[PDB]
DNA sequence: TGTCCAGTCT
DNA sequence: AAGACTTGGAC
């Protein structure tokens, strides 16, 4: 792609992870989801490791009509307890029946209106639900709204990613990690998935 | 027969 | 706002 080509000639150590990595092949799983979906399972995937975020959020769409995806108005009506053993907390309860009247609302819209509108307009109308953040919009950007510009700077396995791309000794910054991701665009979601591998590097030390 | 730590609101 | 909040892997 022309992503690894951008990035390979940012400086030495791009060119190096990007060897290392390989071709750039995201999980495109999300992209035919709806956003209430996809923002479920960022809501899922908020602080916790990735294997904790995914039993909680398998649990859930396993808890459900026909094997689907509960639907908005079923997640609406949904008993609490049942919320609860899948694992969620009680403010993340919270947050899934606000998402859920905002999708009822047209507050969270389709898949194909969401589509038109900018990154810009998305984060502002989607962090007014109160358990959505900055963080959780950007993986409904990257994850199901095909958008190629995006870096979560909040992230904490993009700013690991950046200590070890940078050999740094601690773990950098939000600011770090924003001030030196500039050279990335306008490819900066292929930037993200490189830094997110970095993790799994025979050479990455914890 | 346990501890710690891997976004968000307040 | 300094800390509570959830489950699971690494020990
Ligand atoms: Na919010």
């Amino acid at each position: 792609t022309k992503a690894e080509i951008h990035l390979s000639g940012l400086d030495e150590n791009w060119k190096r992870l990007v060897k290392l990595v390989g071709n750039y092949r995201p999980n495109r799983s999300m992209e035919k989801k709806e956003p209430y979906e996809e923002l479920i399972r960022a809501v899922a995937s908020q602080q916790l490791h990735s294997k904790a975020a995914n039993a909680i959020f398998n649990r859930f769409k396993s808890i459900s009509n026909n094997g689907q995806f509960p639907t908005p108005e079923e997640i609406r009506d949904m008993d609490f307890e049942i919320m609860r053993a899948c694992g969620f907390s009680a403010r993340k309860i919270d947050s899934l029946k606000s998402i859920a009247e905002a999708t009822i609302s047209g507050l969270i819209p389709t898949k194909e209106e969401a589509e038109r509108l900018s990154n810009e307009e998305l984060i502002e109308r989607l962090t007014q639900i109160k358990g959505i953040g900055r963080w959780t919009v950007e993986m409904l950007l990257i994850f199901s709204l095909n958008r190629d510009d995006v870096m979560p700077a909040d992230d904490l396995s993009i700013r690991n990613g950046y200590r070890y791309l940078h050999r740094l000794p601690k773990i950098p910054t939000k600011m770090y990690v924003l001030k030196h991701s500039e050279i990335c665009a306008p490819f900066r979601t292929a930037a993200a998935w490189y830094l997110w591998k970095t993790s799994k590097l025979a050479d990455y030390t914890k």
